[PDB]
């Protein structure tokens, strides 16, 4: 288009022949607006507001002041195809994303913008509907090209379609509800140019769901629930001294990624394994990629100078996925965890589903023909700062039983942090199973490695502090280091008392965790 | 203690002197009024129960083929029978305990837990005549009484028993029941082979007035009023051919449960969520468990060889709440269930309900769509596309809507009234059976006579809503007309404005958003 300049590097977007925008902008949201139910009608974010906000919405520059003091030679960088996959995404969010990309990315480095309709059922995105999307696209450069799936395949399914259709040496995947900051793609391209084996991910800022205000705020690990988790304080303390507070312009390696939003050399991406194409809908596809990448000769970095705003959803869901899809994706990811899969399996509930075993083994066959390294290696070199680097760091996993009263601890059915622990009759169920992390002395319910027992008799969010460090003595006591008192089950009440090996009420029996050397997947 | 067949636990309830510790009452009076006696007894004739023996033999209701089975008692897991009760009469409560001990081998019965849910009767009291507490001393040690300081409800009372149970398996029973031979043996074997199975005995009946033993429908669905309903005729026909006439000895799956008489592995039960302990007093806890059980990796089966007789009898806010909480497990279908029970707006404890929404997602429980397509695919509404119309049936010519006239119960006539946009003027359509029904009662069906009647899945209730807007009845090929504020059938003709109706389309959201408080 024409009108090129700073702020609209691809020209004035969204103008018809007449010269007036082809987007009917909405008036200010109502005064009599109920916010808690609007975040459901909008599918996670306030849509009355997004519809009233302009598609060419300026956004503050969130990169560090030192990041702006850089220079990139556009003529010497490879072009890249940005891929935006979307399903039933509202018009305002989807176009504001495309606008933000086209407005803030030089055309010299943007080969194309591929939009992937993953079987949307909205009338504006359907080819048997009002045709608002397709019609409006003619008002965008040819770079922007829409492609569809006749049926919803999921993130993995839709993302491969975009990458497979991409034409550039590099692709950059983005969400359909995003806004970028200046020079967001330039750092990624330069980094992948010098080593095609690097998968680089931008730092993700936020667009508030309710207010749409721009909110600011690199190393990311994982939880044994098979969820991404940001490096905590005690984990950043285990870092090498010179990497504990890296500079704002440095590329920092990350054990894991936050799911989507990354750039990668297309050829390499297909040679390090693309995406397990049996992963369904939403799920843990971000870890299988993270684990697989590192073990098979790749690098995962984050560029603090490449920042992108993202609408994290709140009090609502944008789409509906089946209940089994999440467990399947986790089971398949456990293939890359080797012996540690035994623990991951118990945290997610020792589940047994149809994880498509036939195709999962062919990935194991692929894994061995590629010579990919082990997860123990991964844990010892890529994520050595984790609380569980070896399965010896989980010495006890099982019921915490007091023989005197003949009972064991019980989460009372809610393993989520915040509620109180009670004494009940032992039935050997997951509700009465507890594991121990010796690196931080955390006593946690098996089904949630974020909940930690405290002297108060209740669970709370696990922090690697003196407020959660427990000691399991040789006598069998649960001693709390800070106060140096031991936990007693006297009268079916949880109390702290002077430690004393003669008090049978404070002697506990905790099963030892001596799992196998190799995890054998379940049956179907 | 004198043990043998018929009294597998020995002679129960005898004092040291050698005389029963229960004074039987004489035959009920001849000048007895049944309606007044069935009131003092609380549902069942208590004058008779008091005169009936606690060691009352009962006919074996099991199929003759069920008796040709063999169980090795030494290889079966012990089970804790839990009987919860509130203000249950002595005779009925004890005849049950006697029947259990009399018809259950001691090797497989770890204990029998009696749960007093805050009874206020003098015989059940720590400050009363102490009839129950004393008489229990004359029963084996297996029998253990425990109480709740205040009436907590079924959910509250049953959990107290399950938590107090010490056996790998528990069996929940009513306080007014009598068992058949080998009632517990089939259940234990089934749960031993797969701890994920929740097995239910088939329920026979004890008449309330005469106390006759009555023979007893193993497949159970549900209504959009959130009530269990036994598979109707047209529903059993949608079953696969190999399950339309199941054998008397085969275990048959049931989408839902009809009251809380079931056995389950204790560990499994607590991992499948157990019972929403925010459910209050009596209510629909049987469906919330059923939906949750199936979606979270469990099975609900019925054992036709395990039979139990049950004496069927003859606050209000708790019930609406329990239904709201159950709708959490229905996903988008809650929109339909919500309008059928009257768009209620109450304090459903929206806080603790979210902990279930997280609990459900942390467990990876499947969707209600899955449930309806795999567990209850024989239902009349498998998808919300099976309910295409929901709204007033309006005739623009006379400017009126249909009206249930304030009753909605089957049997009453439909009249024509002026549209006010209320629930009494709302009607939904089930396309699998062509039922025109009032929204507040999916058991009432429009008929050509101009009246509602019990919905039966027959050609006698199948309506067709044409593209022109007519209500055509398939059997007679006649259309409904509102000529003269009267409902009558006329030869169909799209040019007649009196037989053209406007019915709102039902295109609900993709996810149900609960109301506020
Ligand atoms: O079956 C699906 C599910 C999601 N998405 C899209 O994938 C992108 C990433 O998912 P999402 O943003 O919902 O994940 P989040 O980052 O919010 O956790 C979004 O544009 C979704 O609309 C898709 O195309 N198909
Ligand atoms: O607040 C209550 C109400 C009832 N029950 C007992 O729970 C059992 C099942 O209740 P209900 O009488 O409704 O059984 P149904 O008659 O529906 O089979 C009976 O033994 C009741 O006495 C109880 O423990 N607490
Ligand atoms: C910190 C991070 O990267 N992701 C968090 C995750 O750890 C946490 O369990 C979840 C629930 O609050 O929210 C998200
Ligand atoms: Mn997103
Ligand atoms: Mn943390
Ligand atoms: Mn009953
Ligand atoms: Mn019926």
């Amino acid at each position: 288009l024409e009108g090129a300049g700073p702020g609209r590097l691809h020209g004035r977007l969204g103008i018809k022949p007449d010269g007036q925008p082809g987007y009917t902008r909405a008036p200010s949201p109502p005064t009599d607006l109920s916010m808690p139910q609007a975040l459901a009608r909008g599918g996670g974010f306030n849509l009355y507001l997004s519809d009233h906000l302009e598609l060419d919405r300026t956004a503050p520059d969130a990169r560090h002041a030192s990041c702006r003091q850089l220079h990139y030679d556009l003529s010497t960088l490879p072009k890249a195809s940005v891929i935006i996959v979307f399903y039933n995404e509202p018009f305002s969010t989807l176009m504001r994303s495309v606008h933000s990309v086209l407005n803030g990315t030089p055309p010299q480095i943007l080969e194309e913008l591929i939009l992937v309709d993953d079987g949307s059922t909205l009338p504006y995105i359907r080819e048997d509907g009002n045709q608002q999307l397709v019609e409006y696209l003619k008002l965008l450069p040819a770079k922007v090209r829409l492609i569809r799936n006749e049926v919803r395949k999921g993130i993995v399914g839709a993302r491969m379609k975009g990458i497979r259709a991409s034409r550039a040496p590099i692709f950059a995947i983005l969400d359909s509800h995003i806004e970028v900051s200046p020079q967001w793609l330039e750092p990624l391209l330069l980094r992948i140019k010098e080593d095609s084996r690097r998968v680089v991910m931008p730092q993700i800022d936020g667009i508030d769901a309710e207010t749409f205000k721009h909110i600011a705020g690199c190393k990311l690990g994982f939880l044994w629930k098979l969820m991404e988790h940001s490096y905590e304080g005690h984990q950043t303390a285990r870092l090498p001294p010179e990497e504990r507070q890296p500079s704002p312009t440095d590329f920092q390696t990350s054990p894991a990624m936050a799911g989507g939003l990354f750039a990668a050399n297309k050829a390499f991406f297909f040679d390090v394994g693309a995406y397990d194409e049996d992963f369904q809908f939403w799920g843990t596809e971000n870890l299988e990629l993270s684990f697989r990448l590192w073990q098979c000769g790749g690098v995962l970095e984050c560029a603090p100078c490449s920042r992108v705003y993202h609408i994290f959803r709140k009090g609502g869901s944008g789409y509906s996925s089946p209940g089994d899809s999440i467990t399947i994706n986790k089971m398949r990811t456990m293939l890359w965890m080797d012996e540690y899969a035994d623990l991951a399996w118990r945290v997610i509930g020792k589940p047994r589903v149809n994880y498509r075993p036939e195709s999962l083994e062919k990935r194991r066959e692929w894994r061995k023909r590629k010579g990919c390294k082990s997860f123990r290696w991964f844990m010892e070199n890529v994520f050595p700062e984790g609380d569980v680097v070896t399965l010896d760091d989980v010495p006890y996993l099982g019921p915490l039983r007091n023989d005197k009263i003949g009972m064991c601890l019980d989460n009372m059915g809610w393993a989520s942090p915040g509620h109180a622990v009670g004494l009940e009759y032992c039935h050997g169920g997951d509700t009465q199973t507890f594991m121990f992390f010796r690196k931080v002395g955390h006593v946690m319910p098996v089904n949630d490695d974020e909940a930690c027992l405290q002297p108060s008799g209740r669970l709370d969010w696990c922090r690697g502090t003196a407020q959660f460090w427990w000691d399991f003595t040789s006598s069998g006591q649960l001693m709390f280091r800070e106060t140096k008192q031991c936990l007693s089950a006297f009268g079916r009440k949880l109390r702290m008392v002077e430690c004393d090996d003669t008090d049978p009420y404070q002697i506990w029996s905790w099963t030892a965790y001596n799992p196998p050397d190799t995890f054998t997947f379940p049956s179907v």
